[PDB]
């Protein structure tokens, strides 16, 4: 074969820029293109959420709702120490679909508590930019004494695995990145994280590809950068 | 760059196994993904097809007609060494939207001849196989003394171009194949035309990205051999910096 002949002159092309790998897996596994409705709320599920009041319009013959902005009626404490499970116990317990989103950041600058929805508890990587790009996120607004005001709220429902394919493997990432000429010298791969990212949208649908997350420490001073890599070998077609 | 270095080791890799190539693109191009909607075909439409009478269920409250099924009142004389020609020529002049698809094959064992439905000049590459994979096509059914008895249609319309992406070259698309242990030493790399193929269904909505139709020849009392591969266009490997 021709493609080991390839992989290893990068792996003696990785040795010679000494670049390191960190307990990568080397064994494919199966993966699936999903994709995901965008969630649409409903006056009967807003008003049935107790103790809490909104701040966006309300539903109607012409307008969707498909972001939710509310407030708690009382502020939420959450521990000073202990901040990230009582924010995750907070969304879980009083958000609707709460079980169905992770902890992403803790922003300081931004006041906030960032939650990710994930897929088969894997992250939907999204941008934290702003709302656009929020197609599945939970963000937590804080006051004062780190007590919960209001959160913002988007969901993706009724997921569909449309197309079966084999995944790269971790070190299969790396090397394509090393390839595609993004990674220095002396750089570390620290983490390399699975997950998913919307490919495209469809009317009211997204569709979304598994991804690697690859974070990689390196010098131009040292800074940390994160790349998402697609995880689908979808090259070949049959005919 | 160091795709630089590891293209240039694939292009080598490829001369010493005398593999021919031979004016391909090597610089990057723009495309995109689109969609369609499957024709369903009215009532209307159907009985105004004149000299025309169908073969398959009329559409109802319960059911809809994405695939045609038609015969014609006298079957119609194709000739014997023009036979390709003729054929384009019924299929636009006779059929809805004839103009928009492209023949394909003449399968003298099917008895059938077929036409790719196209857009924006290129193919939407499709199997022949069975009618599942029929989404945009005309199949004309012959009989006896090569006569069109009949024929069957699906058809693409409502195309929207959805995410415009860079495309990989056509260059980059045979060392594809090349890397992948798919090409045989002492072959000829005869064409790299361009389409589009079905990636998957979501109802009534065909996706369709982009895809090189790379054609190649070799020796196998030697014998003329051909293969033909479908690499995806799309250059979709970094999604996030
Ligand atoms: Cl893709």
């Amino acid at each position: 074969k021709e493609y080991e002949v390839i992989k290893n002159d990068v792996e003696h092309d990785m040795k010679a820029d000494h670049i390191t790998y960190e307990g990568l897996n080397k064994e494919a596994t199966e993966g699936y293109r999903i994709t995901a409705n965008q969630k649409s709320f409903s006056k009967e599920e807003i008003e049935a959420l107790k103790d809490q009041k909104p701040l966006m319009d309300m539903p109607s013959d012409d307008h969707k709702v498909t972001s939710l902005k509310m407030k708690f009626a009382n502020p939420i404490a959450l521990s000073k120490k202990d901040i990230e499970d009582d924010a995750q116990a907070l969304v879980s317990s009083k958000i609707q679909d709460g079980e169905k989103y992770k902890l992403w950041k803790v922003d300081k600058s931004k006041k906030e508590i960032i939650f990710f929805q994930t897929y088969e508890g894997h992250y939907i990587y999204q941008k934290t930019d702003n709302p656009s790009n929020m197609i599945g996120q939970v963000v937590l607004h804080l006051n004062g004494k780190n007590e919960v005001v209001s959160y913002d709220q988007t969901t993706l429902e009724t997921f569909k695995q449309i197309q079966k394919e084999s995944l790269i493997t971790e070190m299969d990432a790396v090397e394509l990145l090393y390839y595609q000429n993004q990674l220095k010298e002396y750089s570390t791969v620290k983490s390399c994280k699975f997950g998913y990212v919307a490919q495209y949208p469809l009317t009211s649908t997204q569709v979304l590809a598994p991804v690697w997350r690859i974070t990689v420490e390196y010098e131009k001073k040292t800074v940390q950068e994160y790349f998402t890599v697609n995880a689908l070998e979808s090259t070949i077609l049959d005919t």
